[PDB]
């Protein structure tokens, strides 16, 4: 049918929990997506990093097929061959003793919360019910502003703090990059006060900023890591929590459920999705291309009336606009018209988050698409 | 690489969040799974109904392959072709206006909680943050299951927005309720203007012989929760269905998992339900269900450890006299004799094979089960 026909059919038969950009996608490969009118767009969202490897990577599909022909799910009532293969692979790769595989980012977060508090009770000997998790503003809980070591140290003085969880670059806040020395500060303060340092790398991990873990840029080793998105190359909801035995062994059977966590199909996809990442050296690509791409955009938008900031690390980039001077949803809609799809946060900031297999040449074309579009609104 | 090799390897490199039956599976097809030693077992858990259609159904693989070649995920920042196809397919099949697709059964529960409460506030006009959901014990305020009288006492409360109930309690030990419980739930919910929410994540999609267990009683709940077999075990997929008057209270803004409603799930889901309908697996379960449970009842009638043999369609259980047998040991013995399941509450064994199971296979399994029970007799 037409784009409007699909949209209206969703409005009729589906809950109205989202207000999407009105492009109706049917195909995708690498950096590109194709709508029902056969129009091609540069995808600058990468499904929030799930397709870091590019859309529809054939090597990831092939691992998915090879496994799904043999076994897709048996439930955690029994063991499957592929899970331990994945656990061994991931833990060796990232340098932690153990991993706990789940499906979604929210599941990884809740699992981390529980792990942290149980370690708080069982190891830190925090009195029952008192285990506090500290989190950052715009992320028993407490909040601290992001990129603030004084505020952090003040909270962690409390003996009942079990963990601090922080994203190496805040995504939802609008790609906020902390000062150099922040994460070393976090590492130091958390060590001082015997508090778990949890890095949330669900968005920043797996090549997006140019490293396997954005934390690697700062040569700092968190006590706990949360991964997801790109773990699957977009073929399956897969997420993970990693920690050494002194932390992870606090977890015991009985727990709750969520039957699909650790399933053989996800386990096989995951190993291949990371095999692709590493073998194609996509971390190196994002790291090589990202810095120049951003400097170019800064340069070409410097002295644009409507631009407030241009920021990023590797291929995790964003433009902040002055929303009193432009409608940013309209920028997004014009971006789409000019062949590039993204989304904004907080009606201010546009994510610039292409798959990591993007070329220097493609990034030059995208710079021109973006600059043309910002000029239109000046 | 032996079973023990694989088990110890997971103990070393994986969190100890589970304590599974020590069988290490490498392959599965239809009704059967195969371990690392090439031993064959009847799967009598069906990954808790995810594999109603049988393990590794080739048609579902084909739909997965056909979609994934084209598009697996774009996020809900944009539209995808397959999602609206799945939504129209699902809503037309079960007779509700709208569906909300998600990934896990816990996502469907939380979405349902939030939908129920917002309906409560916007339609029922319950006062500021007073909306109360009622659930059953052994499945906020709680009420005993199959207790028509205590249900009425609770819903009297004008602050109650919903009552959520499974047609058969799975996690409690496959508690089959009395007839006219469900008819009387409907009537009471209609009486006091409370949403009647049926949790069919386990019971739905052919397991009890019907597309929804609630169809046995010709009752139409206000909200349906589906999951598990929605995917044929190929993908985590769940759903909440409701008519427009309820569903329209949901506005854009809240985010869950970027994977809810993705094109790959949407295309897998249409085929999983197609397999279910076209292979008449609901019919197979109703048909084969009754006789299978007949035998077990009469073949274990003088077993001193057997407390009860119950169920509907292919959602069955045998409950044991706990004081007399270690029910985990029965499960391990069952495994020895080539049938795998799990128990619940240390007394009840699930008997839930895929729906494509044959009369001749289920005869084999009845002998396996009776043989095993007699070992502990």
């Amino acid at each position: 049918k037409t784009p409007e026909d699909y949209i209206n059919n969703e409005l009729k038969y589906g809950a109205h929990n989202y207000d999407p950009i009105p492009v109706v996608l049917k195909r995708a490969k690498g950096v590109f997506v194709y709508d029902v009118n056969d129009k091609r767009y540069y995808d600058f969202l990468s499904a929030y990093s799930s397709v870091n490897q590019g859309h529809c990577h054939p090597n990831i599909l092939n691992a998915m097929i090879n496994q799904a022909k043999n076994l897709t799910i048996c439930s955690r009532a029994f063991f499957s061959v592929p899970l331990g293969i994945c656990e061994r692979y991931l833990t060796n790769l990232l340098g932690y003793d153990k991993v706990l595989m789940m499906n979604t980012g929210a599941e990884a977060n809740e699992t981390a919360y529980k792990l942290c508090r149980k370690w708080g009770y069982e190891v830190k000997k925090i009195p029952e019910n008192m285990a506090k998790i500290v989190v950052c503003k715009n992320n028993q809980f407490s909040k601290v502003p992001y990129d603030d070591l004084e505020a952090l140290e003040e909270e962690l003085k409390d003996p009942n703090v079990c963990a601090f969880i922080v994203e190496p670059i805040q995504g939802e806040a609008g790609v906020i990059v902390p000062s150099d020395n922040y994460l070393q500060g976090v590492y130091d303060i958390c060590k001082k006060y015997n508090v778990l340092f949890v890095a949330d790398e669900v968005q920043t991990g797996l090549g997006r900023t140019g490293k396997l873990l954005c934390v690697h840029h700062y040569n700092v080793k968190p006590d706990v890591i949360l991964l997801g998105k790109a773990l699957s190359g977009g073929h399956y909801p897969i997420s993970a929590v990693l920690a050494n035995d002194d932390i992870m062994l606090v977890i015991k059977p009985g727990e709750h459920g969520s039957t699909y966590g650790g399933n053989p199909l996800a386990a096989s996809i995951c190993v291949e999705a990371l095999n692709v990442l590493i073998n194609e050296k996509l971390c190196e690509n994002a790291e090589k291309l990202g810095g120049p791409f951003l400097e170019n955009l800064k340069r070409e938008l410097k002295d644009s009336k409507i631009v407030r900031d241009v920021r990023g690390k590797g291929l995790l980039c964003a433009i902040e606009f002055k929303n009193e001077l432009v409608n940013v949803l309209d920028i997004c809609l014009k971006l789409k018209e000019n062949g590039l799809i993204t989304r904004d946060v907080h009606d201010k900031t546009i994510r610039l988050t292409p798959p990591l297999c993007i070329t220097k040449e493609q990034l030059d074309e995208c710079t021109e698409i973006i600059v043309k579009t910002v000029k239109f609104f000046d």
